[PDB]
C-alpha cells in the first residue's frame, strides 16, 4: 500500500524526468530495476541525474515562487552519503559558504539522506540556516518574534543568546537514534549581513537595522518520485519586499514602520496621510540600496515579476502547464503595478515539489 503509492509516484516521475532529459528509451529498463528494488528493499535510490533534475522540477512546481525562471540553474549538492553529525554540520557550513559566494549568491540545495520507514535520518530544526533569535520576557520583546519557540528550545539545550535584536541562532538538528538534537554556533566569517541605509536620508542609519544576506529554507521536505527528502535545505537571493515589507515591517516581526516614519521626517498620526505606505516605500528602497551597495544579490519586485512573465512564456513555449498561487506571487507592495495581479493562476499541486512538514519543537 505504502509500497504501491511509492511505485506509482516513481513511475510517473521517471517517465517525466527521462522525457525531459531526452532519455525516454531508458525508462522501461529503469522502471524494471526500480520495481525489483522496491520489491526487495521497500524503497529505491535515485541516480545523481534523477536527484538533480528532481530538485529542479520541484522548484519549477513551487506555486508560491516568483523566482522560478531560473529553475534549471539550481546547484544541487548530493549529501546522501552523510552518516555523522559532524558531516551534517560541515555540509551545512559548506552550503552557506558556497551559496553565499562572496555576495554573488548561487541558488543551491543540499540533499541529505531521505526518510526510510518514514523514519528520518537527519532532522533539521532551524526554519532557515541563518536566522535571528527571538525572546519575550514578561512584556519585553527582543529580536525576531517568529523565532521565539525555536529560541526557547535551543536554550533548553544549553545554548544562551546574547539578547541583542540580531542574535544568530545556532544550527540545530537531530540524528536518527539520538533523543536530543545537537547545536553548533555559526562561524561569523560565513554569515554575510547587510546594514540598512537609505540612499538619500542619512538619519536612516540611526535605526541600526540590518538583515542577513541569504535566505536558506531548511525545514521543508523535497519530494521526488515517492522519496521523502525531509532534510534538503535550499536558497535563492531575496526579493526586497520579503525584508522590507515583512521581516522589518510586520507588526508581529520587527515592527519598524513608526520608527521609519520618524526618521524620514513624516508624521505617523493620520491614516489619510498614508504614512505607512510612504514608510514602506522608503524602507523597501533602503533595503534594495543597501544590498546593492554591499555587493549582495537581491531582486526588486518589478524585475522579479518581469522575470516571472518570461517563466510563464517559457512554460507555454515548452507545452507545460503553469501552476501558481496568486496570493503569494503578487508582491506585498504595489501589487497592481505587476502583470501577476491582473491575471489568475491554477493552484494545483504538481510533484516533484517542496512541502511543509510538522516541526519537532512546539
Ligand atoms: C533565486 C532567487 C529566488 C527569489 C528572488 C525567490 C523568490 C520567492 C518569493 C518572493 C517567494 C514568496 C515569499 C513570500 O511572499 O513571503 C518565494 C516562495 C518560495 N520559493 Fe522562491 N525564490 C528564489 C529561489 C528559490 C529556490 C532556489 C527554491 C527551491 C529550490 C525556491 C522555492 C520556494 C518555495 C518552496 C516557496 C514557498 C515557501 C512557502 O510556502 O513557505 N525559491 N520565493
Ligand atoms: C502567510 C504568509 C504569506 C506570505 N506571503 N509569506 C509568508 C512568509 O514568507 C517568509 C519568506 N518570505 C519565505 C519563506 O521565503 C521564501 C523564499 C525562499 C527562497 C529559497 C528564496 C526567497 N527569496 N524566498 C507567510
Ligand atoms: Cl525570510
Amino acid at each position: 500500500e505504502e509500497k504501491e503509492i511509492l511505485w506509482n509516484e516513481a513511475k510517473a516521475f521517471i517517465a517525466a524526468c527521462y522525457q525531459e532529459l531526452g532519455k525516454a528509451a531508458e525508462v522501461k529498463d529503469r522502471l524494471a530495476d526500480i520495481k525489483s528494488e522496491i520489491d526487495l528493499t521497500g524503497s529505491y535510490v535515485h541516480t545523481k541525474e534523477e536527484l538533480e533534475h528532481g530538485a529542479k522540477m520541484a522548484w519549477r512546481n513551487s506555486n508560491r515562487c516568483i523566482g522560478r525562471l531560473f529553475w534549471n540553474s539550481l546547484n544541487v549538492i548530493d549529501r546522501r552519503d552523510v552518516r555523522t553529525k559532524e558531516e551534517v554540520r560541515d555540509a551545512l557550513f559548506h552550503h552557506i559558504e558556497t551559496a553565499t559566494n562572496n555576495g554573488k549568491i548561487r541558488p543551491t540545495i543540499t540533499i541529505f539522506p531521505p526518510e526510510e520507514k518514514g523514519e528520518k535520518q537527519v532532522e533539521i530544526w532551524n526554519h532557515q540556516l541563518i536566522r535571528y533569535a527571538g525572546y519575550e520576557s514578561d512584556g519585553e520583546r527582543i529580536g525576531d518574534p517568529a523565532s521565539c519557540s525555536l529560541t526557547a528550545a535551543c536554550e533548553e539545550l544549553g545554548w544562551r543568546g546574547e539578547r541583542t535584536d540580531f542574535d544568530l541562532l545556532p544550527l540545530i538538528f537531530r540524528m536518527k537514534g539520538d533523543e536530543q538534537p545537537v547545536w553548533y554556533e555559526l562561524p561569523r566569517s560565513l554569515v554575510i549581513e547587510v546594514p540598512i541605509t537609505h540612499p538619500d536620508i542619512e538619519a536612516f542609519s540611526d535605526l541600526e537595522l540590518k538583515w542577513y544576506g541569504v535566505p536558506i529554507i531548511s525545514d521543508m521536505k523535497l519530494e521526488v518520485g515517492g522519496i521523502h527528502y525531509n532534510a534538503a535545505p535550499f536558497n535563492g537571493w531575496y526579493m526586497g519586499t520579503e525584508i522590507g515589507a515583512r521581516n522589518l515591517a510586520d507588526e508581529k516581526r520587527y515592527d519598524k514602520l513608526k520608527k521609519v516614519a520618524s526618521v524620514i521626517g513624516i508624521a505617523a498620526d493620520y491614516n489619510t496621510d498614508l504614512w505607512k505606505d510612504q514608510a514602506l516605500v522608503e524602507l523597501n528602497k533602503a533595503v534594495l540600496h543597501s544590498y546593492k551597495k554591499q555587493g549582495v544579490s537581491i531582486v526588486d519586485h518589478h524585475t522579479a515579476a518581469s522575470q516571472f512573465k518570461r517563466f510563464e512564456e517559457q512554460a507555454e513555449e515548452a507545452g507545460r502547464k503553469l501552476t501558481g498561487d496568486w496570493t503569494w506571487l503578487i508582491p506585498p507592495i504595489s501589487p497592481a503595478a505587476t502583470h501577476i495581479f491582473h491575471r489568475s493562476y491554477d493552484n494545483s499541486i504538481v510533484k516533484p515539489n517542496y512541502f511543509y512538514q510538522d516541526k519537532p519543537y512546539e
